């Protein structure tokens, strides 16, 4: 089979050619190619024999899908399609890698390179792919062909494109593009190219892809952005005693303390159940689910999602247990647990610091990876019959690899502490449309909270 014979008409390849070159929108019905929020364009009925297509969406089918996890992904890809020597594929390759290469090098002026580069996705419920610019040395044309059944954006699974802010970061979704069987989408790889997969909804239907890049001569990343630091603050100095009204004394036994940290100092991780007292804990949870808090969004896509309580708003209840987790009280007792200097009476420039926020998790909502020691701390409110499978747990890797170290899961009244070297990092898994689930349950809870602080010596 070949690709599109309306394409290679000669003036529309001309047209298209000119539009690239002025970077400029064009319109036409068999290829559409607009510049906002980037260059990007869409050429429905890509190949024209629907007969090859089925043969092809057959062979696919019929390949082995390993699972790709990880913080930016959860999703189905084949065995690779590049030595693959089913007809259908080897035709495919062919009419991408060389015809529709030559073509888009030609309307691009962009030399690209012969090199394969392709796979086959298979997305489906709960299945997402986050917020990315596809940068890699080399990548130029990202590329992705639909072999996907009648499709609506109900769906899910559409490819979202982000307009930018001042510092090159993404700022929100401008464009969502639905896929359909045989339409091909391709654009520019560049430092502003971010979009996603979004979460696939569907529970009965698969969204099947074939997808790569076009590789041609690298271009030139601008500096890396760093953000400004989130200001850290030293403990709010002790006044009243606040400890011994909020924590269970279990905790506060200096035997304990020790058994603790011994445990500790050879994980550099604990879990400590029923941390604060029932009575404390269940006044918490009533003014996280009965009263009221201020909510804001925290972004840029490409590193977060998740809300974050006005602090200084909040209901007095929910004051006072950030104030705790500032305290000096607290800095001290976190030094009796984990044997690090988190106070000046803690055992044996510098100034301990803290920051942190009270969080509220729900669907859509994740972290991604992104150097200094540091100390983490979660206390979960809210989340009793919570799954794994719903999201939203925090995992702890070793960096440049694909080793989780540790996985933290949300249990109410549960404090996580961690400790972090300068080789490790840690994300909160994106929380996908199972978690609904939870409302089977408690139907007038969405997600759950935790209180996350980090501390540092
Ligand atoms: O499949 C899509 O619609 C988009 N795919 C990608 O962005 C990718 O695989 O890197
Ligand atoms: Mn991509
Ligand atoms: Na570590």
């Amino acid at each position: 089979a070949e690709f599109s014979d309306a394409v290679t008409e000669e003036t529309l390849k001309k047209q298209v050619a000119e539009a690239w070159s002025r970077r400029t929108p064009f319109s036409h019905e068999v290829i559409v190619m607009d510049m906002d929020p980037f260059l990007h364009c869409v050429i429905p009925n890509f190949i024209q024999s629907q007969d090859f297509l089925e043969g092809l969406q057959k062979e696919l089918m019929n390949l082995d899908f390993h699972e790709k996890y990880n913080d930016l992904y959860k999703f189905q890809q084949s065995d690779d399609l590049k030595k693959r020597r089913e007809p259908h594929i080897s035709t495919l390759r062919k009419i991408l890698f060389e015809d529709f290469r030559s073509w888009l090098s030609d309307i691009s002026k962009i030399d690209l390179e012969s090199t394969i580069d392709m796979s086959c996705a298979k997305y489906e419920f709960t299945d997402a792919l986050l917020c990315h610019d596809d940068e890699l040395e080399g990548r130029r044309i990202a590329f992705i062909l639909y072999l996907v059944p009648p499709w609506d954006r109900s769906m899910g699974g559409t490819l979202d494109l982000y307009s930018i802010d001042e510092h090159f970061q993404p700022k929100q979704i401008v464009k969502s593009l639905i896929p359909s069987w045989n339409k091909l989408v391709f654009f520019e790889v560049s430092p502003v190219s971010f979009h996603q997969v979004s979460e696939v909804l569907s529970e009965e239907k698969s969204r099947l892809s074939i997808s790569g890049w076009f590789h041609g001569p690298s271009l030139t990343r601008p500096p890396n952005y760093f953000e400004p630091p989130i200001p850290r603050s030293p403990h709010i100095p002790q006044d009243h005693e606040i400890l011994y009204d909020w924590i269970n004394p279990t905790y506060l036994d200096m035997d304990y303390q020790v058994q603790i940290q011994e445990e500790f100092e050879e994980s550099s991780e604990i879990l400590l159940k029923e941390f604060l007292k029932p009575e404390k804990f269940t006044k918490v949870c009533e003014a996280l689910e009965h009263g009221h808090v201020e909510w804001s969004s925290r972004g840029p896509p490409n590193k977060r999602f998740y809300e974050k309580a006005e602090e200084s708003k909040l209901p007095e209840i929910l004051k006072e247990c950030m104030k705790l987790f500032r305290s000096e009280a607290l800095f001290l007792l976190l030094s009796n647990f984990t044997g690090l200097k988190l106070h000046f009476l803690a055992p044996s420039s510098s100034v301990p610091m803290c920051q942190g926020e009270l969080r509220h998790w729900k669907t859509g909502h994740y972290t991604l990876i992104h150097a200094e020691f540091a100390l983490d701390l979660i206390l979960y409110c809210g989340c009793e019959g919570w799954e794994p499978e719903y999201g939203g747990f925090t995992s702890y890797i070793a960096k440049g690899e694909d080793e989780e170290l540790l996985t933290v899961n949300p249990e109410s009244n549960s404090l996580a502490l961690v400790y972090r070297d300068r080789e490790t990092l840690k994300f909160v898994k994106h929380i996908n449309h199972r978690s609904l689930e939870q409302k089977k349950t408690f139907p007038n809870r969405t997600g759950f909270w935790d209180f996350s602080f980090i501390y540092y010596e």
